[PDB]
């Protein structure tokens, strides 16, 4: 029940002066919403870098009100680029916040000049560099050499409240792979073309930071590319021209006839840097390369470890107007209570409940193994037992020619037997997947015409694609495409499967003088698990037979996702407890961003059609964001359901909440928890249980999703949520992000670090 955080408190603050002189920008008041932002945070960053100041943007009102600090001297008040001319107009009242304070709207503004200020001790250090602003900081030293490609260890360390008061400090052990020798000044000009997108680091002399290759220069670095004064002036000459004192012999005795690259400043200027100082950082989620991954994933012990040694060697002084300000030495420790698991309705009126009279970890792990075994136990089974609609197995041509059928019959039986109530009798179709051209155009051709020839009978379709490119850090635009056209089109809901995993699973073989196809089990995949996988996610969850729901009601009485990626928006919607989820997907006019008319009506949309199901008048409202919450977003939600409470659909007292769900947590914090310490464990550091939970702030909380008993490697990462807006507290959101998480439907016998209203969004754009 004892937990310590990765928080350690900040003294010395005790009445500090933060003082700030709000402006308001007048711009270019066109708000294009998605671009607005961008040359918000653009002149922020541009203003930053020049005067050497914290400065901030307030979203409030107008949304515009630059926070200026008072004792920067001249102030060019107006300022150039970004189209129309901007003019800053000073809101007077100047503030001068204080750390030792109450809750203010002003804690975005006193949490920035505190993270400003923090990193300069550290960007000072010759043995620490920074990525880029904003990012974890890294020792210039390489923890491990692993054969080609350098490890290197740093630290994100970020501002946060305290929750008893104050401010204090959150860190996280952070691993970036860059490949150890350089690009080379003898790399030809075709192979530098063919790195155009990855990213490098820079040694530039003893400023070490992080690019995105642009373009290829036009000259080398010793030729002159650019004018120092008129004058024509050599990369090679521009690098002397910048250096101090006793510059690197690295940075002034360059390969004259080395290639150079070009980049984007987070300005956006265009400079160039030598391929004789840039290091690929190696993608390894791009090429998988997993003894690399491996090299990465900390015990508890040893990201604690990190975490408080890098505290106590780097941020031990800090003077900012002389002010002495300390990091403790000891992190942030709390006694809680930890959330127990919620009560899980299966079918034939079974309830699995934690079992409150074992001990924690012995418990937890039997509920966990039960959500699996229910499921599959045919007295008790899913919650929701229904024949299945009528449904289509589309396969390639090349498929049902070969192990399609071998495949088709053993995937039936699969879901037969963990879904015995669905009779699943899927038509077995195909498409000219050798007719057309094998790329997603063509691939895309036969399967039109397929649909176009009415043989997909039903609505339901679960369709076996060709991988066309790899690296899981791509886009499937094909799954995107059969989908957008399926759905568009025809009326079709669509699944998707690939043909690469579970081909590997059958070989063929000789049987009574007849080829036949029949299931391998070597190396490659495990075949019987793939079956079952891919029958609960494709055809079980794809038709809305959930296994199992809450049996208790969460705080909220519907809460929606909301991701929107690459252009495509995805909302999830769960009503009763779990009972009712609904997916909506559409398109969106920016590419992570939604316009408020939008999100009004996909979601009045998609509730009015389930509102007669939710057997209880609705008063609590969630919405789950993924990421950043847009205000265009906060409005078209909070006029969707004033309206429907002046209809009422909805009491006419119910409120609205909106959290952002930080799977990516700007400020990541680890959690964790004790035990005797064991020659294996020196310090006896484990991991939290999986009910852990700590709140900073009204505003933002973690939950570990993941914790303890469930976890097999690694230590629990916990979830960040912030809150946007709304009446609910945050002690609530984290307790039914909590309780949402539990609905393990993809993996029951496993955690889930993501509640069920987002997951479902990842799943349905991934």
């Amino acid at each position: 029940m004892t937990l310590e955080t990765t928080l350690f408190p900040l003294e010395g603050l005790e009445g500090l002066t933060a003082s700030y002189q709000l402006y308001a920008v007048k711009g270019l008041s066109g708000l294009d919403e998605t671009e607005y932002h961008k040359n918000v945070n653009l002149l922020v960053r541009r203003l930053s870098f020049s005067m050497k100041a914290p400065f901030v943007a307030l979203s409030r009102d107008g949304e515009q009100f630059i926070a200026v600090p008072n004792y920067v001297t001249e102030f060019p008040v107006d300022h150039r680029v970004v189209r129309a001319m901007v003019k800053l107009v000073p809101t007077g009242e100047p503030l001068n916040l204080r750390f030792d304070a109450a809750d203010d709207e002003y804690d975005g503004l006193r949490l920035r000049y505190l993270d400003f200020v923090l990193q300069q001790p550290l960007f000072a250090n010759h043995h620490l560099w920074q990525p880029g602003s904003g990012q974890p900081f890294f020792h210039k030293k390489p923890l491990k050499r692993l054969d080609d490609v350098d490890l290197y260890d740093g630290v994100s360390v970020r501002a946060a409240k305290h929750p008893e008061g104050g401010f204090g400090i959150v860190c996280d052990a952070r691993s970036k792979f860059i490949t150890h020798t350089p690009i080379g000044a003898r790399a030809d000009r075709k192979r530098l073309g063919k790195l155009i997108n990855r990213s490098c680091l820079y040694k530039m002399g003893d400023h070490w930071y992080q690019f995105r290759i642009d373009a290829v220069s036009d000259w080398k670095v010793g030729e002159p590319s650019l004018f120092e004064g008129n004058v024509p002036i050599s990369l090679a000459q521009q690098l002397v021209r910048t250096a101090g004192n006793a510059a690197p012999k690295s940075i002034i005795d360059l390969d004259p006839e080395g290639g150079a690259l070009e980049y984007f400043t987070s300005t956006n200027e265009r400079r160039m840097a030598p391929a004789e100082l840039c290091f690929l950082i190696e993608d390894t989620h791009g090429r998988r390369a997993a003894k690399l991954q491996r090299q990465t994933i900390l015990s508890p012990s040893e990201r604690r470890a990190r975490v408080n040694g890098f505290i106590r060697r780097y941020l031990s002084e800090l003077n900012i107007g002389g002010a002495k300000l300390s990091a403790g030495a000891r992190a942030h420790a709390f006694f809680t209570e930890t959330h127990m698991p919620p009560a899980l309705s299966f079918g034939n009126g079974t309830v699995l409940a934690p079992d409150t009279s074992k001990d924690r970890f012995q418990a937890m792990q039997e509920y966990s193994s039960m959500r699996r075994t229910m499921m599959l136990d045919k007295k008790v089974g899913f919650f929701h037992q229904d024949v299945f609609p009528p449904q289509t197995l589309l396969l390639p041509e090349s498929v049902k020619k070969s192990w399609g059928p071998a495949f088709a019959s053993d995937f039936v039986g699969t879901v037969q037997e963990l879904y015995p109530a669905g009779g699943y009798r899927p038509e077995i179709i195909e498409y000219r997947d050798k007719a057309y051209g094998g790329g997603v155009p063509g691939q895309m051709k036969a399967l039109l015409e397929v649909a176009e020839r009415g043989e997909i009978k039903s609505g339901d379709v679960l369709v076996m694609l060709h991988r066309i490119n790899g690296a899981p850090r791509a886009q499937d635009k094909l799954a995107a495409m059969v989908c957008n056209e399926f759905e568009k089109r025809f009326g079709k809901r669509v699944q998707v499967i690939h043909s690469d995993s579970p081909g590997r699973g059958y070989k063929r073989i000789f049987k009574n003088d007849k080829p036949t196809y029949v299931q391998q089990r070597g190396r490659g995949v495990n075949i019987k698990g793939y079956l079952k996988g891919a029958a609960l996610n494709k055809v079980c969850l794809g038709n809305s037979r959930w296994p199992f729901v809450l049996r208790d009601p969460l705080n909220a009485d519907v809460t929606i996702g909301i991701d929107v990626k690459n252009n495509m928006a995805v909302f999830t919607m769960v009503a009763e407890g779990g009972r009712i989820v609904r997916v909506q997907r559409s398109r969106s006019r920016q590419r992570e961003q939604l316009l408020e008319s939008q999100v009004t009506q996909v979601i009045t949309e998609m509730l009015s059609k389930e509102l007669p199901e939710i057997k209880k008048q609705v008063q609590r409202v969630v919405i789950h964001r993924d990421g950043r919450a847009w205000p265009a977003e906060i409005a078209g939600a909070r006029k969707t359901f004033a309206d429907m409470a002046e209809s009422g659909l909805i009491a006419v007292d119910a409120d609205v909440s909106v959290f952002e769900v930080l799977k990516s947590s700007p400020a990541p914090l680890r959690l964790f928890s004790f035990e005797e310490p064991t020659q294996e464990n020196p310090k006896g550091v484990i991991n939290p249980v999986l009910g852990s939970w700590l709140k900073l702030s009204e505003n933002d909380g973690y939950i570990c999703t993941t914790g303890a008993p469930l976890l097999l490697q690694g230590t629990a990462d916990p979830l960040h949520v912030r809150k946007a807006f709304g009446p609910m507290a945050i002690e609530d959101a984290l307790k039914d992000v909590f309780d949402l998480s539990c609905l393990t439907w993809p993996k029951p016998d496993s955690c889930m670090r993501l509640p069920l209203t987002i997951k479902l969004c990842d799943i349905a754009l991934f």
